[PDB]
DNA sequence: GATAACCTAAAATTTTCTTAAAATTATATGGGATT
DNA sequence: AATCCCATATAATTTTAGGGAAAATTTTAGGTTATC
């Protein structure tokens, strides 16, 4: 429609078959929307500056980088269904973020070897979250996605094998509860269970109990429980996570670095196999990513120095 | 502009700044339209099924699938501008090839050790084709492209380092003759000389005799001469390699690969390197790709069994 | 007198070059358990 | 009595998901010359 509130609703309408998080996270942009100036213009009167200053309004709200840089892709092709339906000839949102503002996002580093051992030897010998070091060990060891863990029932396992079968992950949103969703990429791929996280695994299963009666989407037998008989998810990880390291670093001179949640692991993991000089291809599948070129992104930057040892090697 | 010749011909003169090459490559696809059907319609009449239809013609006249796919692409992007420009509203070229013809490229196999040592022994026996076995021998120890090899001078070589200096290329057309291009992509990049290729520049510099006065763009003492004492180009190389396999082929059982050219010794030198395990970011800097999607096609798609193998090694 | 090498013009083939959804994480807040 | 743990609603950040052809390389036809 005419103001741009408008244009992205009808935007959100033609492209209506989204997932829950999806729908929520255009109902967030939906209301920065209709809090900015920007929301309230006719499209036909909207020009490169006036998206300019949109990104620099949202930096001067608090909002990071990314957030920006993926709104202003949402309204870009939001401008996009205008020009295909002959409302407007240019699009004022195609421009380079980076020319606007700083990208001052937060530099993810994984565990160094030794980090990960002490983090390890912590949680172990930690009366409150020692109970976690099974999955923890998991992450470590198998790469997973916090909800890829927290879908894992007893027919996901293959103990005989040493094989995880990752098919699902489980979700919970405010309102509609759990659900199982699929992890878009078919995406399927099994991962081996080296001895560490075997015995993982294998004391998990022992130790479970207080399972409340709960069936999802099929899905039954989950192996990580909240304390209330119900199966964890990627906001209970985090919490703990997030409790963990503040109660690591106030015994440890050198702390955690600032970005250790439960996907630093799935870093962790990835980064050491990749530096161990891992096959790029198999660590995609161990990894399951659809595109390479994101399996490659953990892989240093070469030189020539750093080209001419490896063909002096070879 | 009504008619799709009419259309291309300004699509050319929009994007001018093209070298000779894509001059000629242009010039092809416009006596394609020319003499084909499509190319007098007019392009507010063009719709999903004359496109389709045109790509049959192509492919029933005998050109390849890449090139008509190659083809659809150039006029896919005229198609975008003439709807950029309020002309048309639908690009009828917005469609998968696939869809609409097979795919009957043939396998650019590169060569197995025993046949690139059975290849180089007939070379470097051979009383007409064994003055080539030095070019033929840093083809299959570099990487360099066709044109990278016949742009190389002694300013170009770093025998202290033992270091190639790959900065440009030497190419010829008809009647322009002889140019200095750039890899078109920071193309320059060194490549360190192994013992083998070493020597075989060695050769190559003592072995220099009746170079002709040249200089072209600065740049003059031309290791790969020609037997008239101009620098060698790509068509030379060409030519040569097809008469030296045809004649391989008559005296051994087993012929070559079928595409067994130039490139085809690139082709092997990043297989080889490939299938070996260096890091794939550092034959990417070898090699002088910039995606370094491309670099990874030389690598053997991963199975579970390849991936479990991986993770025990480490 | 045949072929094969070689050269070049013309033509062909091949190599090469995120238009956000959907997840994960941080935070404010409350009741209950711990030091 | 101050403090941490756990839980959940709400909000934010992060991870993840191709060719809008140019420019090269290769093939071939046709001719001369060297070779067998």
């Amino acid at each position: 429609s005419m103001t741009v509130c408008q244009l992205y609703a009808k935007q959100i309408r033609h492209r209506g078959n989204v997932k829950h998080n999806t729908k929520l996270g255009r109902e967030r942009l939906m209301r920065i929307l209709e809090q900015d100036r920007l929301g309230s213009c006719p499209i036909d009167s909207v020009k490169l500056s006036d998206a300019k200053e949109w990104a620099l309004r949202m930096k001067e709200k608090g909002l990071s980088y990314k957030t920006i840089n993926n709104d202003k892709r949402s309204l870009k092709a939001a401008f996009y269904t205008a020009i295909q339906d002959d409302c407007i000839r240019k699009n004022p949102f195609d421009f380079q973020l980076s020319d606007v503002l700083d990208d001052d996002t937060e530099p993810k580093v994984p565990l160094t070897p030794a980090q990960e051992e002490s983090f390890l030897s912590f949680i172990q010998g930690d009366k409150v979250y020692q109970k976690h070091y099974d999955a923890i060990v998991i992450l470590l060891g198998t790469g997973l996605k916090i909800s890829e863990l927290c879908g894992l029932t007893d027919k996901d396992l293959d103990f005989e094998n040493r094989v995880i079968i990752v098919s699902h992950q489980l979700l919970r949103n405010t309102g509609v509860g759990y659900y199982i969703d699929e992890p878009k990429t078919s995406g399927v791929r099994k991962i081996p269970m080296n001895e560490e996280v075997y015995q993982a695994f294998q004391r998990v299963i022992k130790n479970r109990k207080g399972a409340k009666p709960f069936i999802i989407d099929g899905y039954a037998n989950f192996l990580f429980l909240k304390q209330n008989g119900y199966p964890m998810t990627a906001v209970d990880y985090g919490g703990m996570f997030g409790r963990l390291v503040k109660k690591y670093n106030k015994s440890h001179e050198e702390a955690l670095p600032k970005t250790t949640t439960p996907h630093a692991m799935r870093h962790t993991f990835c980064t050491r196999l990749a530096n161990a000089g891992m096959n790029p291809k198999a660590l995609q599948y161990i990894m399951g990513h659809s595109n390479i070129t994101m399996t490659l992104n953990y892989y240093a930057h070469a030189t020539f120095d750093s080209a001419r040892a490896e063909m002096e090697r070879l």
